[PDB]
């Protein structure tokens, strides 16, 4: 997991900010050859946080979550994980108009595998939204950013919390309680940026607007040209009572059979 820094060459190109710090593109000389990655760059509760960040990304193997290589202890902790070379997920629709509903679909169901294999390893993401979906190519997407993650304690499915208010369910901010349905919730909001072509949810809103249209059962209203299958799944990620709100499972199942009804033309 440690890193040596005179195998890492950090590159003139900036990812992300905060914070925190700085995100750079870099090179890191493995055994063999070079790997293109993506350096979290701190610039003492922040070292901490970095180091439970890479706790929560050292424990994590699957797919459609974005590997850490491994940590530097250098001019300033860093964190170095794989590049994915498209960035995130809202820019890039924002960008790229044309990108169909059936490649959209196939993007937010492997985020929908992701977070599946998250809920099913008992850890909570908290930070889930379409800037933090990375694309690898147009057709392969990762989820990133653990940042807010939590392992779940053995004898609770929810961590209490002792924020990104316009992805979070209704026991998030009333309770502080943070579940894998809690995490469906930010799901529905993630599906709503990507059939929006990146637009930023609640646009013109104050996070207690936000609580107070939620509370009357209120939402957000269907996406121009969005399938109403995905609208009308959408509106299932965003059900009050954590309750009857469809795990991960459930998710993964409804997006695998649509794209199968959509890529049959
Ligand atoms: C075209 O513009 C981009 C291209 C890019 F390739 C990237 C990029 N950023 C990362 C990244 N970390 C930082 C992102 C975490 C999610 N929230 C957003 C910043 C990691 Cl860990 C792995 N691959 C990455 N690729 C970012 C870009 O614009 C911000």
């Amino acid at each position: 997991v440690y890193l040596d820094r005179k195998l890492l060459t950090l590159e003139d190109k900036e990812l992300g900010s905060g914070n925190f710090g700085t995100v750079k593109k870099g090179y890191y000389q493995m055994k063999k050859v070079v790997k293109t990655v993506a350096v979290k760059i701190l610039k003492p509760a922040l070292k901490d946080e970095l180091l439970a960040e890479a706790n929560v990304m050292q424990q994590l193997d699957n797919p459609y979550i974005v590997r850490m290589i491994g940590i530097c202890e250098a001019e300033s902790w860093m964190l170095v994980m794989e590049m994915a070379e498209l960035g995130p997920l809202n820019k890039y629709l924002q960008q790229n108009r044309h990108v169909k509903d059936k490649n959209i679909i196939e993007l937010v169901h492997q985020v929908s595998m992701g977070m599946k294999y998250l809920e099913e390893s008992n850890f909570v993401h908290r930070d889930l939204a379409a800037r933090n979906v990375l694309l690898v190519t147009q057709h392969y997407a990762k989820i990133s950013d653990f940042g807010l993650s939590k392992a779940l304690r053995a004898d609770e499915n929810y961590y209490k919390a002792q924020w990104p208010v316009k992805w979070y369910a209704p026991e998030c901010i009333n309770y502080y309680k943070f579940s894998s349905k809690s995490d469906v919730w930010s799901f529905g909001v993630l599906m709503w940026e990507a059939f929006s072509y990146g637009q930023k949810p609640y646009r013109g809103m104050k996070g207690s607007e936000v609580t107070a249209m939620l509370e009357k059962g209120e939402r957000m209203g269907c996406p121009a040209g969005c399938p109403r299958e995905m609208y009308d799944l959408m509106n299932l990620c965003w059900t009050y009572d954590v309750e009857n709100r469809p795990g991960f499972a459930a998710v993964e199942l409804r997006l695998r059979n649509y794209y199968y009804d959509v890529v049959n033309h």
